[PDB]
């Protein structure tokens, strides 16, 4: 995805932990991330580090699986994604 | 395996450490890698280096033992293997 | 132990940190693990990594000392060990 | 359980703390969760985090032990489970 | 201390947070634990984790300093220590 | 700063978390620490560890930026800074 | 760059890990460092070692690509770069 | 120092991380360890490994600089040093 | 190749190990280097020595096979190759 | 020693790094290994390689100095040495 | 041995260093290779060179001593020896 | 062979040691070179000298035995032999 | 330098890696060691070997360039250099 | 050259291998030494022997080609050449 | 020396590289071996070969200079020299 | 000796350099070969040539001095001498 890579500087900044545990919920229900790739993200204390944990697991997982993150970002935390565009 | 060799440039890139410790779990349970060939992989810090550690232990171990890696890659980290095809 | 090795793929998955700090309690009281081999396990953040930390310290410690783990798994977290069989 | 996994996005959202301390009561009386796996759940402040604490302790504990959660969800908080179906 | 080590499985279970903040009070007044070794114990949320925090700071601090814990356990929470013997 | 370095043993001891989240407020408003260097400090549980987190981010940030910490310590928690001198 | 080389003794000292993971974010978005040259930096535990990891990847990458580091150092951690001049 | 070397087996065992970050505070204020030799110690996860990190930096730093460690061990964690003698 | 030979003084200097293990990945997938000619390169500790290991295996392998190195250098580590021209 | 040589295949397998840094502690306190012969062992990443590092420094150091290893193996990691016999 | 000689082209290719240090362990315990004939093998950096080091020490050592290598290859690295046949 | 003789100026130049130890592997398995005619080649330090060692042992060994070298050069180091034609 | 040569037995012993990467920082900023003579030092695993790597690059580089090492040893690791005199 | 001949006793002593592989890089780029006259130098293990290998290939190659060595010695390893004068 | 010659079979066996680089340190500080006679010893890969390198440089260097080796062997690696007698 | 002469065709073939430097160690300690008759053997590069160097120095040195070779061949490299009989 070109969108996630170009906005990755702000998506590791303004994202926030309270939506990261909600986005990685929908990424697990849709069988993208397994349980142990959630525990890599959600166990890190700083919200910027868990934001680095998702995005580098998105960009390795194809381009069609980048969408299911971005569909989960337009549902949870829409005012970021409205301002991100 | 022709599949692992041709995709080895991307499989050392998009694989990720969180699944490498999960794939080398199933490779140990199925008696492919012993314990000391897991410690060569999982002790390396960069996730790209542990990805070079598995694949060069796969390609030396036959062709029928390449499958048990690839069966473990369609279970753990399927959105890579879906996008890898 | 043949039982721990064959189920090691699921025992690093469904085990959970809340019982790992309870199993390695009973492994320390029964003088299997010393204190520094508990700190290797319990300091790791992901619950799958501490689960890899116990099991690879069990399989190196004999076969009769594998039982004291498995006796501690039928006391703490029995619904796993009921479903594991 | 396929039911808990597919509805896990909504079950960490609409569940609520007042029933989570009541469901983990029945999970303790039926010897699924011990006391220390209740203290992992009930000590977390946000009701969404304790909801993530139960469900990831259910999915690791077999499939037959997923039912005793779901029997406790049709007794306590039935209007969720009526609307969940 | 042989007594604390042998009962450490139950002392991290039945102890309880409400006495752990009272025992580590008397351990601070008697100059065993400083303030920062109380903050390691009392900031942990689960009462079993703060119980692991005291006991592993007792067993490292000599054998004569194990007594001042045990004198503080026969004053605060005597019905445990009565049933512990 | 010679003042912060010489008193750093007591400033990681008597500082306290309730003022550390107030000092790192004024350090963020004055554009010294960004948001992610606050999350390194304030997410640590022990108040001595967050006190080690500020001071080692002060001493790396110049000498003129050490003052804005010390101006924020004479406003918030003056009875320490009165007794520190 | 003459500026980075002459200040490299202090830039491996006062830089700090919390900005190094933020600078190497902007170095990746601007296509200077790929992902595996971030994992060489950010996986090292000491903040001085990750600071040696960036700067020796800057000085090998041209002189015009030294600027994009220095533009990212005047945005993230400006009080260093103000005091560095 | 003959005292630190002979008790180094127990000083890497019973020391504990909560005092190691307090001893290496006083070792930095007294200009023995610089900042990067603290980051070698305090970034290691196991408390036994950070205890190996101090003592092997003491025994290389003279004999008169071994005292300032031992003066900092009779202030912080005296019940060890009382029982160590 | 005239380009690799003339810039070989800087290509053994500014190249870096983190891209050398990535370039020799693409050189192996495209059947230029076999596995044992990668192990000559990647096992050498200094990044300048592995850079001498690739280039002297390029210049012996034809001129049309020099391109596949240079195509792999415009993909991995482009800011060198941008500044190299 | 006939015991160490005959069991050297399993002692480089089931030993584990967490006890190797504890055995080479007691080997240093008893003046068998100096500091630089510990750094040969403990700096190697794989736990099997540090296990090869001790044993080949034992078998070169006499037969009476093989005992002090074996006394340190019956104290630290007794369930191996119980199962080793 | 006719088997080792005919497969020596692949046994210096697919063998791997992680099993070569494990095979030459069992060759030393069974008194085939002494210590200095292990140091000829295991000190070579490329895994293909240590594989040339074993096999040319096997073929000089009789035919009955070729078996103890091949018994150690059916225990360590069986998926090669399964695919080798 | 007319092909080896005419290209012998470049085959002692661009060949490389890493393939010379691989070609003389296949020349030994096919019973062309014995072991002592490999030790004449592979013990020479410069890769150009071992390249002079093979080719002058090829041209003395018939013309039909020149092919088995050239079949081993189209398998190992094909990009030379592609560019050699 | 007579001072470095006479104390070279202790300077390869008590120096330590954490200051060797800091001394060779200042030796690079002052244009004594280039980058590839740092990679010879800092890539060696044992701290005694990197200490042998600096000192034998000092004694070959003049006598006036021995001072810039010794000025960097009185800034970084002064308690050694205080005890060295 | 009179300068190289008179200082050849010290230039085979204080030169060092890490610059010899860097000087013979620039001697190859400037078409003085071909590849096989580098392999005579750089394959020798002792750094004094490779230093004898360059200088006796300089003094045979004219006097105007002695300069390109000496220009490469004032760029790489200037503190020798500063102290050599 | 009669002692070194008679024990030279075991001193090239049980000595070990980690003390050989420490003994040849003290042999250089005491002006026995120059730098180039250390590089003959320490550059050899097998620890038995560097042990042959010292002893044959001792026996050529007088009998009074054999002592300074043996004084350096009773300081570094005393448990050999205790068992050697 | 009739045994060495009749097996001299295989003893110059299967012997190997790693034991030849170990046999000529024991031949020197027992005052058979002096130092200069070791340097004739061990300086030859091919292991078959050093094997021709020992045996033709054995057969000239009596018959009772042939035994001390053969006693040193039943200690070092016994699996040859077991298969030689």
């Amino acid at each position: 995805m070109n969108f996630i890579k170009d906005n990755s500087r702000a998506l590791i900044q303004r994202m926030g932990m309270t939506v990261i545990k909600q986005i990685t919920d929908d990424l697990f229900v849709w069988n993208v991330l397994n349980r142990e790739e959630v525990n890599i993200i959600c166990c890190e204390k700083v919200e910027q580090d868990a934001a680095r944990g998702i995005i580098h697991m998105i960009l390795k997982k194809g381009s069609e699986s980048c969408n299911l993150f971005l569909k989960s970002l337009k549902e949870w935390n829409y005012p970021l994604f409205q301002d991100l565009n």
